[PDB]
């Protein structure tokens, strides 16, 4: 599980990256859960984040 903060982040970043939140937390976890870094992360390679992740937003 995650902390309440990582939780909020998972949801927030799901919203920021619009990745199905599993890919979001995948990203968000490889990105230390520092938000902006997963922002940098997905949005560094957002053409390569599969559309199952990029979803219908």
């Amino acid at each position: 599980r995650l902390n309440p903060v990582q939780l909020e982040l998972l949801n927030k970043l799901h919203l920021e990256t619009k990745l199905n939140a599993e890919y979001t937390f995948m990203l968000a976890e490889q990105s230390n859960w520092n938000y902006e870094v997963a922002i940098k992360g997905f949005q560094s390679s957002m053409n390569g984040i599969p559309r199952e992740a990029f979803v219908q937003f």
